[PDB]
């Protein structure tokens, strides 16, 4: 069992380097716009306390450098979509794929395709926290997506990294996730959580691939558990998210209750120098969907 | 710090669905050829003591429906490459990405785009163990690759799931990694090992992103580590190892002897319920080379 991303093929074709001054990042060119942070506009120094409309007027049209591959874009137009910079080009993308913008919710996983020393280099699999952070040098940023039957869900856009090294960004209208600002100050995050939901789900997917010395023959409750939860610094469950466990429960044979009580347990006594799929750590970071697309 | 694969662009225009009976996996599309497995000529059964050559004689160009994406591609020929199917297709692959053949050693890092309900499916980094497996339902195979400047990197395609549930597989010259072969048998793997230079290679990334505890004031030597090594089932260090880690070394000014001291100290003395880049187990799938492109 491994963290698997989705093929990222479709959003490569999407992915330009974006230059002004002398920051470098990557954008997302679809049809004729280009989306990436505004603060590519800031100097390391405009970052303390950007006024951005002010200095998006000091800039025009040939103030940005869009390279598409090894093509420069020629860009017509330019404006702020909130925490965005839209940027209108004389070529509309001819390989933009079907695509959605959704705004993803905490505990939701997705693909990120990282930009490193200067283009698209990396691929891999990620939560957005309870805390709406990303746990993900020449960064020149990322992009965030699912791909939803034939269709690219966009999600996510890093921005900044905040001084804990927790990543914060924007879905692809340019809101950020949380109560974060693009703005170099002493934005702390919430106290983060671990995704309970996730972590019964990986259960679940132990259960599948032949690991099964954590259950136990108790069973557990809601209002029990929560307590459990709460002194763990886990998320607390909800109907819905038992409702949500029903195919797995219903595969493995494991009442979403009885996997609570596993889970309980694994909580308070540790795992005893144990492993659960080759992992001596609870992993939060699967969803009950992309457990059942991958067994299967 | 994250497990990153390759983006998989270039890899999934290449990828088809090779269908034979009921037999359905992936193969891979380059110029005018498509190569699978061999075994995708086999029923179940047949796989307990094959005779390929036979096989392979009772079935026709017909016998094999190929699929590149949605289109049904003719096949015009077919013949036994090693461990693999080699055909001929009429029509050659317009998304063909300049790509080498290459077969890559125990240790070494590759991306994986796995294929996964009749199509490509999923991307995740692994590495090859020391024994020539592979830590990798509905499984129609996977192609692992790297990208080595502008050219794609094919080194291995999926055969075979062991009784133990590690995975063998050959290059795309058609031979196995390891011992193995095709043949549904009691092919027991070799004892595996941890590979030493890629978790040194590790420590210095988790030097390079602030995790220092496990930093100690003694140095060791080859013999002494080895024989520590030896008692913990992990890869002996070569000198090679030591000149491989050097720029690491003068990255972080950490001289190599010095790491290895500090994995010394952590195998016999465990990590005390802490945590190394979030991790409570010593990591073996990031080579140097991973290491380095990553930070940066």
């Amino acid at each position: 069992f491994r963290k698997m991303a989705f093929p990222s093929g479709k959003v490569e074709g999407c992915m330009v380097q974006v230059t002004c001054g002398t920051t470098t990042l990557a954008g997302l060119w679809l049809d004729d716009t280009v989306y990436c942070p505004r603060h590519v506009i800031c100097t390391a120094e405009d970052m303390l306390n950007p006024n951005y409309e002010d200095l998006l007027i000091r800039k025009s049209n040939h103030s940005f450098l869009v390279q598409a591959g090894n093509v420069q874009l020629r860009v017509i137009g330019h404006s702020m979509q909130n925490c965005l910079l839209r940027l209108k080009v004389d070529t509309s993308n001819p390989k933009t794929p079907k695509y959605k913008f959704v705004r993803i919710q905490p505990g939701q996983t997705f693909s990120v395709l990282a930009c490193y020393n200067g283009s698209p280099s990396g691929v891999y699999q990620c939560a957005m926290r309870p805390n709406h952070t990303i746990k993900g040098n020449g960064s020149c940023g990322s992009v965030g997506f699912n791909i939803d039957y034939d269709c690219v869900s966009f999600c996510y856009m890093h921005h900044m990294e905040l001084p804990t090294g927790v990543h914060a960004g924007t879905d692809l209208e340019g809101k950020f996730y949380g109560p974060f600002v693009d703005r170099q100050t002493a934005q702390a995050a919430g106290t983060d959580t671990t995704i309970t939901l996730n972590v019964l789900a990986w259960l679940y997917a132990a259960v599948i691939n032949g690991d099964r010395w954590f259950l136990n023959r108790f069973t557990t409750t809601l209002n029990d558990f929560n307590l459990v939860a709460m002194k763990y610094n886990y998320e607390p469950l909800t109907q819905d998210h038992v409702d949500i466990l029903g195919p797995l429960s219903a595969q493995t044979g494991i009442a979403v209750l009885d996997m609570c009580a596993a889970l309980k347990e694994l909580l308070q006594n540790g795992m005893n120098g144990r492993t659960i799929l080759g992992s001596t750590i609870l992993e939060d970071e699967f969803t009950p969907f992309d457990v059942v697309r991958q067994c299967s």
